[PDB]
């Protein structure tokens, strides 16, 4: 406390460690998401093939295998709009893969036929078997499009990837400071600046918007104290803003400085 040398050393050490840990979490998430999108690309080639010996049954098998390999995906749907309009859906709930019957509504329909690049929805709670599951829809055009591939990314399935096996001071942030994952589940889907008066939050969101890693001092909700907070932004999808998340990790100044 009394010593500026010690303080500088301890601070620098603690904020470097914070950033290192946040980078590891984000790298793990990116790896998970890379596998999702690679598989979705593979599925798109099979589901959109002109001259296929593949019937709806074998399409179902491949969709269910996608789910087996990617447990962070709750369901996946091959939606055809061209002719013989139909929805083929595999869904993974509990440990069993079902094939619910979806009828294509005019809501989904035209959005799909004019679709010419990948999109995603805003995060939302989907009701399933009386439970709300936090996630988002991701939609790829079946290629001029003959229909669409849609899957529901289960954001809740990333809970342990973000927070760890033990509770920790780690969260996943989305657009404008929205909390996608938080150890305190009840502040999920909340805007951070709307539930935290600390105006240094803006600098967090700004690190996010600028897309570089950075640290800042920050008053936490879960600890109600002064912390260092690291922000690690990363794209959860790569094309060549819209597909950007960030890991937040923080530590009590009272702990850093003895």
């Amino acid at each position: 406390g009394i010593d500026p040398f010690t303080e500088s050393v301890l601070q620098s050490q603690a904020t470097e460690l914070l950033q290192k840990k946040a980078q590891l979490v984000s790298f793990k998430i990116q790896g998970i998401m890379k596998r999702i999108f690679m598989g979705a690309n593979t599925l798109e080639k099979f589901l959109s093939d002109e001259n296929s010996a593949i019937n709806d049954t074998l399409k179902r098998r491949m969709l269910s295998e996608f789910l087996l390999a990617n447990p962070h995906v709750l369901l996946v749907s091959a939606i055809y709009t061209n002719n013989n309009e139909r929805v083929i859906t595999a869904m993974s709930m509990d440990s069993k893969i079902a094939y619910p019957n979806t009828t294509l509504n005019e809501n989904m329909t035209n959005q799909i036929r004019s679709l010419k690049s990948i999109t995603h929805s805003d995060p939302y709670y989907k009701e399933v078997n009386g439970d709300k599951i936090y996630g988002m829809d991701i939609t790829l055009p079946l290629m001029n499009a003959i229909g669409a591939l849609n899957f529901f990314l289960n954001i809740d399935a990333f809970y342990t990837d973000v927070v760890g096996k033990k509770k920790s001071n780690t969260f996943l942030m989305g657009k404008d400071g929205r909390l996608l994952i938080n150890p305190n589940r009840e502040i999920q889907d909340k805007i951070l600046s709307a539930i935290n008066p600390d105006r240094r939050v803006a600098k967090a969101v700004e690190y996010y918007n600028q897309n570089e890693a950075g640290t800042l001092s920050y008053h936490s909700l879960s600890g109600n104290t002064e912390t260092f907070l690291a922000i690690q932004p990363f794209d959860f999808f790569e094309e060549k803003n819209h597909w950007r998340w960030a890991i937040g990790k923080y530590v009590n100044k009272s702990l850093v400085f003895k």
